[PDB]
């Protein structure tokens, strides 16, 4: 099951012609964006990470300092305003170190790890495009970790053991790990390569992770892990990926005090999590095949009446559920029980909650699901503590 | 005091040409940023609105079909690939009627009340930028409600509750407000202009709102109600804003089946309640002087040590707090007491809890503000509830306080 089918058929997103690789969010598809960023302020609230917002496009001049205009610059949309030409930002790191270098730092600073959900746009050519995992415009959970030498291996093994614990709550039992080596076009020198490259290979093999050389397929400033994914036809796309850059922060003037009074150039660790969101989103729309775990699931609970006899019962409960904190809707319209069903059954919504006049005396609700199983009556308290027990869990099922 | 001084002073964000009108956020300015969206969204939930994203940009072609392209040239970035021209989108609008297009809608389906946080780029002129009150990118809190004409004084009064409901959390209520007519370059013929002018005037005095028309300020696309507010110089700066359009739906093929099955055009009402997000931040900045709603606070509460001997106890009291849901950081460093609140009081953080021997035996803290006030001691789950409930509440004022700092009284 393809995610652009089910993206259609559960109205989460689309796209046009107008704006190749650039995704239209609907609300529903737009629902689970959102309860994906909230999951990552979680982790990151717990890993200390800042976050902050850097501008959607920066001078020329400041790409061609970091390297990015000899090494990056097909990919790159640009614009102008008064005789300047700007780049919309490919990347977010060079805006973080410019962030990094407001106000003096020392090592009492680090290691800083800098977060964003940062926009990117790389101008893709239109026939490698393809649906949420290859898009021109898209969203990194991405973050730079700015620390000594002496800390890379603690900071490195800290975005490893995010993206297991992350992972885990999605479930994903095929995850494929590459270190992706020098690429032809790069900077920094071969000294500096070398120690990165190890730094990362040793990393790996210290956390039990059993990888493959991607060899030439690093990124232009430093060597990279990368964590695949897979999709329904078992293709290879790269989710979580963790950097090691040596040379980015020198090339911007990024500089710190020492705990020895020496002033040096930090290391900068480059990581995203999910990877981009849309790709994310589209893994998951296929590893659900659109049966989306309850925290996840744009609408949670439809409520129905079978006449207009429970439709004041079916308010009432409407917004007892909502002001839980449950993504609920009422479903009153002049349509047969079983039409109304079905039709949430098939927008994938978990819970379905049937209201007949058996129900409105008892103060209790029949409880149905997506997958057609029968709960029965249930009290109504119940439902919202066992719900907000899902949610608050995130669990994988129930 | 000017917002650019404040933002310097508390950290909230930075400019560089590098990128003029462009911001970068600081954690702190972010948290603010962040905490308004949640704010938006308690309201959009509420008032029963889908939130939506659309992308940044789209076809000329699209722009051009607007009057967009006629009438809004200046202000656009354009950007190119593969031979195809492509507007970074100065207003949200079309992309919504993108996604209206998007399956077959009926009159069931409206009214249809769609928002997003939408980011837009206008290629502001660099001689009248001015700080995060006129930036080249920025933020709006949009959305467009398609509805038919019978909806229109009930979705307009909508749209015009919602903005004084929102203003009262900030203690903005006697607002100044403005009904501005169509521009000399508009689409629309005029018959519709008598209309549109009319419904939002009769929403206007339907409400009771007292207001003054400003000629030829309207919309290309259609009139606008102006909710002005003040920065520390009196400057009037246009903040919410409701906008009836007869226009851009049928411009872009926008069409719902009524309930005698035939064919109509949606009208569209656009709005924006605290307008761009980072003019409303610069606003509030300078309105409380920096003294923001602990609600808002960057850092809502500092616990510091007189001497290493607390140490170990202001550190359980920060996990403490900060499990409780309350942004606090420690302070332990080897600095007189009047040394730290003075430097907190300046980063405008609403609690200072103070942490001395007596405390640590007792499990209690002595409180401060940053108001100057001695809150004597109290006990930690004490303060934690008090907090929580001037979060959840978003609270003006702080404990035991008749009027918080602001300008406009
Ligand atoms: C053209 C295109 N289309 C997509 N759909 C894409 C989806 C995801 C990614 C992608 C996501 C995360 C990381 C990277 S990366 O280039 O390997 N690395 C970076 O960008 C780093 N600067 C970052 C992790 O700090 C790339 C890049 C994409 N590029
Ligand atoms: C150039 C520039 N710089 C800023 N800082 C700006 C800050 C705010 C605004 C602004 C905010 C809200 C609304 C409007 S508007 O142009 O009047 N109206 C619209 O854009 C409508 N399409 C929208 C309300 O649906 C404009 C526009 C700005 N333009
Ligand atoms: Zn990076
Ligand atoms: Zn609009």
């Amino acid at each position: 099951r393809d995610h652009r089918k089910i993206g259609k058929q559960l109205d989460l997103y689309h796209m046009q012609e107008e704006a190749p690789g650039m995704v239209f969010w609907h609300n529903d598809g737009w629902t689970i964006f959102r309860e994906l960023e909230v999951f990552v302020r979680s982790k990151l609230k717990e890993y200390q990470y800042q976050e902050v917002k850097g501008p959607f496009m920066m001078d020329r001049v400041l790409w061609e300092k970091t390297g990015h205009w000899d090494n990056y610059k097909d990919a790159m949309f640009t614009t102008s305003s008064e005789n300047r030409e700007y780049c919309i930002k490919p990347m977010n790191c060079p805006g973080h170190v410019q962030i990094f270098n407001q106000g003096l730092k020392s090592y009492r600073d680090l290691p800083l790890r800098m977060a964003e959900f940062g926009s990117c746009h790389r101008n893709e050519p239109s026939g490698s495009l393809h649906g949420l995992m290859r898009v021109r415009g898209f969203t990194q959970d991405d973050a730079h970790i700015f620390c000594t030498e002496e800390q890379i291996r603690d900071e490195v093994n800290g975005c490893i053991r995010l993206v297991y614990d992350m992972y885990s709550t999605f479930g994903f039992e095929k995850i494929v790990v590459k270190l992706s080596t020098r690429p032809e076009k790069r900077i920094g020198s071969d000294e500096m390569w070398d120690r990165a490259e190890a730094d990362l290979a040793v990393a790996l093999e210290e956390n039990n992770i059993p990888f493959e050389y991607q060899l030439g397929e690093g990124a232009f400033y430093g060597p990279k892990i990368e964590f695949t994914l897979y999709d329904c036809l078992d293709r290879a796309w790269q989710c979580g990926t963790v950097q090691l850059d040596f040379s980015l922060p020198s090339r911007l003037s990024a500089s710190y005090v020492g705990e020895d009074n020496e002033r040096k150039v930090p290391v900068m660790i480059h990581r995203a999590i999910l990877g981009s969101m849309e790709r994310f989103i589209g893994i998951l729309t296929e590893e659900f095949a659109g049966f989306f775990p309850t925290w996840l699931a744009p609408v949670q609970v439809v409520i129905m009446n079978i006449t207009d006899s429970q439709s004041e019962y079916v308010n009432e409960l409407t917004q007892k559920l909502s002001n839980a904190g449950i993504r609920v809707k009422a479903d009153l319209r002049n349509e047969k029980i079983g039409f109304k069903i079905r039709e949430h059954t098939l927008r994938r919504v978990p819970y379905m909650l049937v209201c007949g006049d058996k129900e409105v005396e008892s103060g209790k609700v029949a409880v149905r699901t997506r997958r057609g199983k029968d709960l029965g009556s249930m009290d109504v308290n119940e439902v919202i503590e066992k719900l907000q027990q899902e949610i608050r869990s995130r669990s994988l099922k129930q």
